């Protein structure tokens, strides 16, 4: 067993050997450029339509946002490192997308740690658990049909030219939905969208995140 | 040429944010100017219990600082830069009759361009003073807000709109208050006793129920 | 230029803040006299459930210093500055009768003079304990709540007004109360648990529901 | 000797932590084994209108590591102590079907014995997705909520508990709720996507109105 | 005034000594047990939830103990007896209410008083919601409940607990209170569990209280 007890010492030094050699000694990312853009990946996993309140025209949501990037700086050969193939992070160790809602009506709430996983290919994966509460008219929740509410994702400060997103399917994962909550999941889509405003000459990206629903019966 | 422009980033950042350090703000020998602008976004609930009323908008601020310039030549063509906004100096913008703090809903994070200007636009909730006493008639209610620095006077922060009409090209459709008017108004207020003038930019909105 | 008067000012502030360690607070052989006024902007909300009232002011304080004192002359004539709360000792105000945490409503902003004299307003939201009966009707309802140091007993912190009329002038006219008298006057205060005087500020509002 | 055996615990924990490598969390070589166990205190509330239900518990967390045993001989017989939760590695325990942020009610402080085993237990205010339909029935009400790392797979963390029946003996016996049933039992499964199992336990709770 | 200047520098020059010269406390031990003073004084009953079971306190949570890493002598140091310094300067005991619903919201500035025996006094002002049955508040009889207040991971080998009176302290209580107090005990109790081989000491509050007429 000497030698399993020095097999695990081994693994822990050669961890905190390849956290030394990828932060500590090299520069924190400054984040994505023009001429360097970054794709994000999104998708969401709804877990739950808490309430609505068609006094203030806000509804909370609880979902995961699963969010995917990969970096050649967060690269690193597993031979080199006793075939450590991936490592879990405090988010604030690396640089994470700016990903927001832009139609929340309070500060979305954290129910997850903040840790992501980064892989040896250089690929992170970063799953907040989130409350958000945004604008939606709940009007038709009381009929077959239902209500249909829209909130749209995207980079706050990046644009187009420096942060891309995109989508696996356009279909929210639903499989972890609360089967007792009030509202029922009639449909739930998350689209990819891009966008020209007035002002400026930079592209704007989105996820639009619809959902239509209607009070359980 | 990846790490290239990652190198060309960082040597940047390194000369502006600690080569003469954190900028000491603004002064009467080095005043400077903010430019204010607001998106309004929705107007979530009116109490006629307490005279407060919700607002959902973002905020823009724009000023110009010489400590922030640079040439993109020396830099590989950089123009611009996106930095935490606790990396640089921003200015204490506060509404003069909240309620409650302000809530951010969006991340404090800054674009500087090579001109020296910085634009950030913090997404806010805020509860302010408010009679909503008519919203539902025809007329609807009026309310007003102003903006301005807590600390600065007009000597050291001279504030500007580039429009007195707020933007409305993204109020919540859905909302249940309509918007009638919105205006964003510069005013000086000047004081017998003390020399120095105090700015604000007055943010006035007339609403009204959906019918 | 400009330049010149950015790194006068930097180093005012380091030789304050660096090239010399803080001010430890007062103490019974250097006491401290802190002077404050309220300006009082609106009471916002009045639960006659829980005997709870929640106002909305600006507490103006100020104080002076020896070790914040310097010559304009060896700085380019920089008369004061503005510095973060953090920066420097700010007196440990407290509402005795609290029921929640005071809201913040302000930047934690400060203004030093070149004469040791130290200005901070913070702009706050209190509930405090109050019986509002009486409420709606003439006389209107009155309340109190007293403002001192926590930890320091009179012999190290004194307390001084300006006036006793609480600045009504800011007050919010469409407010649900309107104020009928608001006062403020220093009170030495013996308490049963300690041979020291405390000293507090006691503010008085006489309110009512609004014609 | 009272000031020997101070100067013991303080070398124990400059030597543990301030000097020897310290654990940088669980791997697939170095797998981690956490138990977990509730004891419930009170019911707070079921919400029908929203299905959420607010739990007061304590969650019993312990695990061990070799990086922190120690012969109590070379410390003049200091068995255990006491230490920040934030001088040591802690597991990411979470509630899967949270509705907020988990409020917590005791210090953020673990006990750490000279075997390298270390007591975590957070006092905890969780609200959950639960409906409580049939709660003011004699059959009650029927909820669950599963806990486990957010992101470690049973392959680097293994959860288990040293028993299956939820701790009783705490909770308040004049609860608007009394307690029928509650247990904990831990679970493995898996994904169509992964290979590596996903580990929880989950806290079946059986409730109803009390009489 | 150079008096003045010299008094502060002694005050510096004490705070310097006793912290960033001497290793923070480690906090208490079997061998080097702590008793550790409480006493409430209760300001006000804000709340009575009757649907949740949930009352809200305002009270003053008075703290004394005292170390022999904190002594001084007054004469190596221009005689100052005393000084207020942040609570994150020193060591605190960690006290807790047992059966808080909400966490505990803090009133008071974080700064204590030290004084040259040793002795340590701090008292933070604190809004509660604790478990209690208001069922009888609106009645003669009026509403009981109670809350224990203890270390949470130190046990009586570690620290003890001592009030120096069993009668809560009531000369601040607001008299326009929706609640009035018939009243207000905090009583040393001594407990052990199955679970674990040491005592357990906490100090219980209990209270009653009914609807003020
Ligand atoms: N000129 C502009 N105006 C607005 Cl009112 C928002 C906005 N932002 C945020 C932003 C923040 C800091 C610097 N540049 C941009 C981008 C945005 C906002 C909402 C939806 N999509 C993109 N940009
Ligand atoms: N003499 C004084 N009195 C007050 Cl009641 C506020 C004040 N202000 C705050 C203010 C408030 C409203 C509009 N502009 C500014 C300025 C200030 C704030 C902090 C420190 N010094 C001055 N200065
Ligand atoms: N002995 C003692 N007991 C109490 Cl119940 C409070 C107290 N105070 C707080 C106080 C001061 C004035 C008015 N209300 C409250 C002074 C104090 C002393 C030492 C540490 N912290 C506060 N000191
Ligand atoms: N074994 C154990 N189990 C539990 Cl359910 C709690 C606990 N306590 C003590 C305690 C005392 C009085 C009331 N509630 C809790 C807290 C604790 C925390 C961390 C390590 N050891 C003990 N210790
Ligand atoms: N692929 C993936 N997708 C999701 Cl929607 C969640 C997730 N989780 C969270 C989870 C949720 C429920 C039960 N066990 C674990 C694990 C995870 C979290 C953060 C980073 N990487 C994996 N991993
Ligand atoms: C019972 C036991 O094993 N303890 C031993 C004992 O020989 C020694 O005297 C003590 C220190 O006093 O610690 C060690
Ligand atoms: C250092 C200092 O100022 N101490 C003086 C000391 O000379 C004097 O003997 C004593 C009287 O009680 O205290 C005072």
């Amino acid at each position: 067993d000497y030698k399993d007890d020095d097999d695990k010492l081994h693994s822990q030094a050669n961890l905190m050997r390849l956290k030394s050699d990828l932060f500590n000694r090299s520069p924190m990312y400054p984040g994505p450029t023009k001429d360097d853009p970054l794709t994000v990946t999104l998708g969401f996993t709804l877990q739950d339509i808490v309430k609505a309140d068609s006094s203030t025209n806000e509804v909370d949501l609880v979902y995961y946002e699963q969010q995917r990037w990969k970096l050649n700086s967060l690269m690193w050969d597993p031979n080199e490192y006793g075939n450590i193939t991936d490592f879990r992070t405090s988010a604030a160790d690396i640089w994470t997308p700016d990903i927001t809602a832009y139609s929340s009506t309070r500060p979305v709430q954290v129910l997850s740690p903040q840790i992501a996983v980064v892989t040896h290919d250089g690929s992170v994966m970063f799953i907040p658990a989130q409350r958000l509460s945004f604008m939606c008219d709940p009007t038709g929740v009381d009929s077959e049909e239902g209500a249909t509410c829209a909130v749209k994702f995207g980079s706050w400060v990046y644009s187009g030219f420096e942060i891309d997103l995109k989508t696996d399917t356009d279909q929210v994962d639903l499989s972890s939905y609360y089967a007792s909550s009030k509202y029922e999941i009639l449909s739930a889509t998350q689209t990819r969208q891009v966008q020209h405003y007035s002002c400026c000459p930079e592209p704007y990206i989105d996820v639009n995140l619809v959902v239509k629903f209607r009070e359980r019966r």
